[PDB]
């Protein structure tokens, strides 16, 4: 249930594929709630690859539907990330996630 709302600029053609390690200035956001995560805080913009089930399913599917330089706005359903369990103390069970995602990557 990934719903992309792209802030326009970028190139719109450099698409993420398998075997590609990419860099995201992500920022987590809880719906009707405060923040819980920001890659802009640590200034280490989270190098990660595609397809090895490192990230959640909602962030993984939203990553493939973007391109270089773009600025998306995810809306992750509870069932794809944590909605049965919830991350203990940080993410409550059955929560709906908001992500500010900017892709400035390699490969």
């Amino acid at each position: 249930g990934v719903e992309i709302e792209t802030i326009s600029p970028g190139d719109g053609r450099t698409f993420p594929k398998k075997g590609q390690t990419c860099v995201v200035h992500y920022t987590g956001m809880l719906q009707n709630g405060k923040k819980f995560d920001s890659s802009r805080d640590r200034n280490k913009p989270f190098k990660f690859r595609i397809g090895k089930q490192e990230v959640i399913k909602g962030f993984e599917e939203g990553a493939a539907q973007m391109s270089l330089g773009q600025r998306a706005k995810l809306t992750c359903t509870p069932d794809v990330a944590y909605g049965a369990t919830g991350h203990p103390g940080v993410i409550p069970p059955n929560a709906t996630l908001i992500f500010d995602v900017e892709l400035l990557n390699l490969e």
